[PDB]
């Protein structure tokens, strides 16, 4: 699994998700986690216009690839 | 400023946003954020029931904090 896939059951207890979050989170490595990280903060901070083309880029654009879809606004 | 408080305005050239987030992001020390990312993302993907008492801890709580708030679920 990705980090990101680590979701909680409704029949799971607390401690055990954070235990399976955390496993995963170590198997990540840290450089990936980090640009997904920040990558996220910046889309969810950016304008209500911006924030559209940049979601209908699909995932992993690079930031380069996100500048040139909001040129102009 | 915090990295968590860089929204992009609505008048604000993409490039300008990215350049002010960049600024502040490199200024954030590295494990303040890495905590905040994780703990976002641990509490994002809980359960609908447990995700409510974590948000009802406010901002800054701990991991035992927030898996001693979530005993019995």
């Amino acid at each position: 699994t990705s980090i990101l896939d680590i979701r909680q059951g409704p029949k799971e207890p607390f401690r055990d998700y954070v235990d399976r979050f955390y496993k995963t989170l170590r198997a990540e490595q840290s450089q990936e986690v980090k640009n997904w990280m920040t990558e996220t903060l910046l889309v969810q901070n950016a304008n209500p216009d911006c924030k559209t083309i940049l979601k209908a880029l699909g995932p992993g654009a690079t930031l380069e690839e996100m500048m040139t879809a909001c040129q102009g606004v």
